[PDB]
Order: structure tokens, then sequence, then C-alpha cells
């Protein structure tokens, strides 16, 4: 139907944190192919004045997650997200980015 407007495939660490530090949402994400680790995921997130970083982890079967519930794709783990916080320390819920048009 329509992609995602949150893959943004392998742009550096530091051009993510530029990106989304433009961003006026908490909340405000990326999906990122990382660099430091090749063939691992990275999500990005908007919080306040900074950018956190989670890793995008893997089990055997090859399932995603952050923390602990896994899913069958990054689409599934990025849509759970939007519900239930990425982070342990604040309530960041994941929210589509605002585009430049
Ligand atoms: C300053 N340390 C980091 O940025 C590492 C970060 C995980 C991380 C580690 C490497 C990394 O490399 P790259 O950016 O792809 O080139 C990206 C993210 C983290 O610990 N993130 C925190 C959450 C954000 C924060 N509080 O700064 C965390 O506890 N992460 C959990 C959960 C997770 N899945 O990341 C962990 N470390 O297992
Ligand atoms: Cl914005
Ligand atoms: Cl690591
Ligand atoms: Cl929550
Ligand atoms: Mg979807």
């Amino acid at each position: 139907m329509k992609p995602h407007p949150w893959f943004f495939g392998k742009i550096p660490r530091a051009k993510a944190e530029e990106m989304l530090s433009k961003q006026r949402h908490d909340g405000a994400f990326l999906i990122r192919e990382s660099e430091s680790a090749p063939g691992d995921f990275s999500l990005s997130v908007k919080f306040g004045n900074d950018v956190q970083h989670f890793k995008v982890l893997r089990d055997g079967a090859g399932k995603y997650f952050l923390w602990v519930v896994k899913f069958n794709s990054l689409n599934e783990l990025v849509d759970y997200h939007r519900s239930t916080s990425v982070s342990r320390n604040q309530q960041i819920f994941l929210r589509d980015i605002e585009q430049v048009p």
C-alpha cells in the first residue's frame, strides 16, 4: 500500500541525531541499519533535547526485540512500541516523524 516513513536505511548514527533534533515531538523516530554492527538494526528516538538510541536485538529464530517482548518483523516491533514505551526511564511512545513535504 504505502511505504513506511520510518525506514532510513544506512544513515550514520550522527545523521539520525541531526534529523531527529529538528523534530518537535517526543517519540519521533526512525529505524536505521547500524554501521558499527553490520546486519543489525537500530532505533533512534527523539526525547527533549536528546536522541535515545536502542539496539534491535534478535533471538535464535531471528525474531526482533528491544527488551522482553519479541516480534516476527521490525514492522510489528515498531507498531507495538507506539502504545508501549520504548524506555524504562521515561514514557516515550513511537510516533511518525513530520516529513519535509
Ligand atoms: C549510550 N549508550 C547507547 O546509546 C547504547 C544504546 C544501545 C545501542 C548500542 C549500540 C549502538 O550502536 P549504533 O548506534 O547502531 O552505531 C546503538 C544502540 C543503549 O544502551 N540504549 C539504552 C536506551 C536509551 C538510553 N537510555 O540512552 C538502553 O538501555 N538500551 C537497552 C535496550 C536496547 N535494546 O537497546 C540495552 N542497552 O540493552
Ligand atoms: Cl516536527
Ligand atoms: Cl552492544
Ligand atoms: Cl508503557
Ligand atoms: Mg504497519
